[PDB]
């Protein structure tokens, strides 16, 4: 297990997201099914020079899985999915401007809402989540489990547990006072109002 410090404009932008009373948490699973979607669309993308990529999945999909005894909701995908240094460095560099802007746009009365159009829409799963789990697989790397419950740092360790094949399942330890996102009514009414995806998306309801 390897420790991190988030950049310092993420950690910002974290300490805000986790401590606001922003009433519209709700946003978080339309930016975290977006980012699937975009994931989904680029294996597809590469896919079609590159058919072989396709060798570790063939299904392109999303799977939301709502979990109460253990309080979690995981959105899982067969994505592109992250290596090691998009984890670590390469995908926080380019969100660095994004970051910035977006808290530049909240100082100017911008609602938080507004996230998925800065790029750095990963991070409003900290309205809903105490900690976020993300393992994750690219054909070009092996498995990983990053973790963060904010605070400034983040762990990166190779993820020895059931493999993937091919994609990334986010996983989010809810808050005590955001189980709603449990209830299979309320996931479905969210799917349906904010949820733009030309990928099934598979809402696993509990037995
Ligand atoms: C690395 C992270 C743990 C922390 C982070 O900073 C961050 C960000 C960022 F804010 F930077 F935009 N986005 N982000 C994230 C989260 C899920 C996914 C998915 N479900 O695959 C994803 N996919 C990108 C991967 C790159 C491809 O070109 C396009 C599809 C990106 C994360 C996850």
């Amino acid at each position: 297990v390897e420790t991190f410090a988030f950049q310092a404009e993420i950690a910002q932008l974290m300490s805000l997201i986790i401590n606001t009373f922003y009433s519209n948490k709700e946003i978080f699973l339309r930016e975290l099914i977006s980012n699937s979607s975009d994931a989904l669309d680029k294996i597809r993308y590469e896919s079609l020079t590159d058919p072989s990529k396709l060798d570790s999945g063939k299904e392109l999909h999303i799977n939301l899985i709502p979990n109460k005894q253990d309080r979690t909701l995981t959105i899982v995908d067969t994505g592109i999915g992250m290596t090691k240094a998009d984890l670590i460095n390469n995908l926080g560099t380019i969100a660095k401007s994004g970051t910035k802007a977006f808290m530049e746009a909240l100082q100017a009365g911008a609602d938080i809402s507004m996230i998925g159009q800065f790029g750095v829409g990963f991070y409003s799963a900290y309205l809903v989540a105490e900690k976020v789990t993300v393992i994750t697989k690219h054909n070009d790397d092996e498995q990983y489990a990053w973790e963060s419950s904010a605070g400034g740092s983040f762990t990166v360790r190779t993820d020895t547990g059931e493999p993937m094949g091919r994609g990334t399942k986010v996983i989010l330890h809810l808050k005590e006072d955001q189980t709603e996102y449990l209830e299979e009514r309320r996931i479905k009414e969210i799917v349906k109002k904010h949820s733009f995806i030309g990928y099934p998306i598979t809402l696993f309801v509990e037995k």
